[PDB]
């Protein structure tokens, strides 16, 4: 009823900056997760004991893999957090609500490899749900967690509060799939320009929510340099075992997945921070000004992503 969550002085004050790490000590990311709950939603949003029983559900179903894991789970939340605090009154109570459950959820059940790989391979997933594959299975692991006894954290919503909610957290989890992610910015980036962008229109809140979904999904390039680096390990570490896969079915892996193209890393980062990274970061920043830390950080990794190839490190 009366009982506050506060973390430590350092931990209290850089929380509410974007770059904030949530540290390597797993037993705190709960406790880091229900202090941002509280202060971004109210601490009347969740009955606790609900909210606790439902965030150790999600940690139970998150799997040890090297990066799409329990840590990238509260990482994504709080950058969500970050992004909520700093545009406090652009979102609903319901937004609020649904998007840190979003963050929270939106891998659940990953099993450290690509729609792709699931597609060749022809995993189960891949014939129940043909695009998406992941992402449809990650919103589908949220419902069940949702609805085993004394889970629903929702329970207090009206039938049609608890539908909006249910869809807001869908589209979110849906629109972590980066392939739909260009098409979603170069839309966002034309309204934002010809003026048409406006956030009454539920469909444009929608696109502005997925872009914000995949700025906290990416939010690894947004850090300080040396957990920018060492995420980049745990990133390919998936990816190289992937390509690893990959070879098993008889197939050349992509560039990204092949651990023979180590080497070409440095420049690997490059692409990826100018064809995905840069421009997510910057028609979020043109849409929402207060994100702009996030430009501002994924820049200066870039550069130091630039560094390392000109032997400067
Ligand atoms: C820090 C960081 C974060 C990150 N997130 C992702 C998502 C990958 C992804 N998924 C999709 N889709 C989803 C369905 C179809 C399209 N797309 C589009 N992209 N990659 N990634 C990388 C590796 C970047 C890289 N590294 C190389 N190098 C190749 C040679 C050495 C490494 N490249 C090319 N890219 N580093
Ligand atoms: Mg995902
Ligand atoms: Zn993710």
């Amino acid at each position: 009823g009366l009982m506050q969550f506060t973390l430590p002085v350092r931990l209290c004050k850089e929380i509410e900056l974007f770059h904030f790490d949530i540290g390597p000590f797993e037993n705190m990311w709960p406790g880091i997760f229900v202090y941002m709950v509280h202060r971004s939603c109210g601490t009347s949003c969740f009955e606790l004991e609900k909210l606790c029983r439902f965030i150790m559900s999600v940690k139970k179903n998150y799997r040890r893999v090297p990066y799409h894991n329990w840590k990238h789970a509260v990482t994504v939340a709080h950058c969500m957090y970050a992004i909520l605090q700093n545009n406090h009154t652009l979102f609903t109570d319901l937004e609020r609500k649904g998007l840190l459950i979003a963050c929270l959820c939106h891998d659940l059940d990953h099993r450290g490899f690509s729609n792709s790989y699931l597609q060749k391979f022809d995993h189960p997933l891949a014939a129940l749900y043909s695009t998406s594959t992941m992402e449809q299975h990650h919103f589908s692991q949220t419902v069940s967690i949702l609805q085993l006894e004394g889970h629903n954290i929702f329970s207090t919503l009206s039938s049609s509060e608890y539908e909006q909610v249910l869809e807001i957290i869908r589209k979110a989890i849906i629109a972590t799939d980066l392939a739909l992610y260009f098409g979603n910015r170069k839309q966002l980036e034309e309204m934002y320009q010809t003026g048409s962008l406006n956030l009454n229109n539920q469909s444009h809140r929608d696109r502005v929510i997925g872009l914000m979904m995949t700025a906290c999904d990416l939010c690894s390039v947004t850090k300080l340099w040396p957990v920018t680096k060492l995420t980049a390990n745990d990133i390919y570490a998936e990816f190289w075992a992937e390509g690893d896969e990959m070879k098993k079915l008889g197939i050349q892996p992509i560039p990204m997945m092949d651990r023979d193209k180590k080497d070409e890393v440095p420049q690997g980062q490059l692409g990826f921070y100018n064809a995905v990274a840069i421009p997510c970061y910057t028609t979020l920043t043109q849409i929402l000004p207060p994100t702009e830390p996030l430009l501002k950080a994924c820049r200066d990794n870039l550069s130091q992503w630039e560094k390392v190839i000109r032997g400067e490190e």
